[PDB]
């Protein structure tokens, strides 16, 4: 059914049990929360932050489960959304490689489940929409996986403004260079290669898979797609939320 | 390489050898030529004519190989085109069942070949374009597989006008009913079931496969498709030729 991915080393926590543990989490103002739907840019965005700095709390929770401490102590929250199609496809190939995960079966089979939101991490729909609703009320930066690919400088530009932090021009690119998909894929300290293949086999699918927006186009039949649109446009009626693909 | 499909019982004739044999074919005016690219509505259109009447010459030849006799004797030529995507998909699943045919291999592999026109029956592109250029110079009725599905009455309406022939309203629908895909599929006299499975196995793919326009959408990845369009738009620059899909 429905749990959530966590990381002492990647594993499944029952959302509730996990929420009970975090329920009354206390937050120092300097703390920096980073939230994302799974396979929506996390490991990437993280290393972008970790770069900018060198306390970062990584959380795949929906907005309505963030410990109030954070709201109260107006913590800086970076949030990253990624278009659903790509997020779906990335998340699919993931189930198809991570042993921790349930069997994805067919790609048509997975879809039905994904749109129903009946997959590890809740509904991507409910997830992204909550956060967007929150960007109105909180110290949240809302970023889009695609816009980063589009303009890494133009994006990190923003992050800095948000953090009051101010880097070099060389130190700047030093970051951009590393947080390119090419460099990061060949990087054992992020690429999750240095892992049990019983846990994650890259010979099936590598965590750092393709990392191109628009890749979904390589898997979604013109039918499955025109299906995805109709179902999407429904769940997103009213939303001011908008994606490049 | 490149031959053509014929029918004492369906078989491969080397296009040239076959054209040499037909080169100086003599044509009585009353004769009715029906031409089509393969898997573009032939067996359907045939039975429509056979119906309307009960001499019909069935030919899968390109316009520039029709024996001049026919031109000279201004014969009535019904021509049927079917949109390429569908035509491709239909023709693909066909190779994948008809033993007479070469191996289609992958569906991506087949595509390359189809667009290159390097498949049994020549280039669908060169085929339909020639016939369209001819509709300007000859007693040719140019029909579209899709328009038929769209409005069989509204289509057969035309055929009659073209033939001067004039049927009943009941005799009319009697025809429409039979030349529906549903009726025809369960019909041994057209459905090619009554055949050697060494020649054609329906347990793989039935000649009367789906018979819905828009079916291709069930096979062509949003990439393969956006690929097909770009390549198509090229070969069809200038053409006034146009398809529903
Ligand atoms: N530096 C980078 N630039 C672009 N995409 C990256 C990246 N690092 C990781 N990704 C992509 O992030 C996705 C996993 O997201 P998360 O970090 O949220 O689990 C993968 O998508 P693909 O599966 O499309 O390749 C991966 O390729
Ligand atoms: N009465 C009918 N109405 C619609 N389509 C028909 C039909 N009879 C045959 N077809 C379709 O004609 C195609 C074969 O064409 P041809 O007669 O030129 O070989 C098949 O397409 P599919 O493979 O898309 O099902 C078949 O389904």
């Amino acid at each position: 059914f429905n749990i959530m991915e966590v990381d002492g080393v990647p594993t499944l926590i029952l959302s509730k049990e996990w929420w009970e543990k975090v329920c009354n989490f206390q937050a120092k103002p300097d703390d920096l929360i980073l939230a994302t739907y799974p396979k929506s840019g996390t490991t990437w965005m993280h290393e972008i932050l970790d770069m900018i700095l060198n306390q970062l709390i990584k959380t795949h929770l929906p907005s309505h489960l963030i410990p109030p401490s954070i709201w109260k102590e107006n913590c800086k929250i970076v949030y990253v959304a990624r278009n659903p199609k790509d997020c779906l496809v990335s998340y699919y190939h993931f189930h198809r490689m991570a042993s921790f995960m349930p069997d994805p079966q067919n790609l048509e089979e997975f879809y039905e489940k994904f749109m129903s939101g009946k997959v590890v991490g809740g509904s991507w729909f409910d997830h992204v929409k909550g956060w967007w609703a929150a960007k109105d009320m909180h110290r949240i930066l809302y970023l889009f996986y695609e816009d980063i690919k589009k303009d890494p400088k133009r994006e990190i530009e923003k992050i800095l403004k948000f953090l009051e932090k101010d880097i070099s021009e060389e130190i700047l690119n030093k970051i951009i260079y590393h947080t390119s998909f090419d460099v990061m894929k060949q990087n054992p300290m992020t690429n999750y290669t240095t892992l049990p293949t019983s846990i994650m086999d890259h010979s099936i699918s590598p965590f750092m898979r393709k990392g191109m927006p628009g890749d979904w186009k390589n898997y979604f039949t013109v039918a499955q797609n025109e299906e995805f649109d109709k179902d999407y446009q429904k769940k997103m009626a009213g939303s001011t939320l908008t994606f490049r693909t």
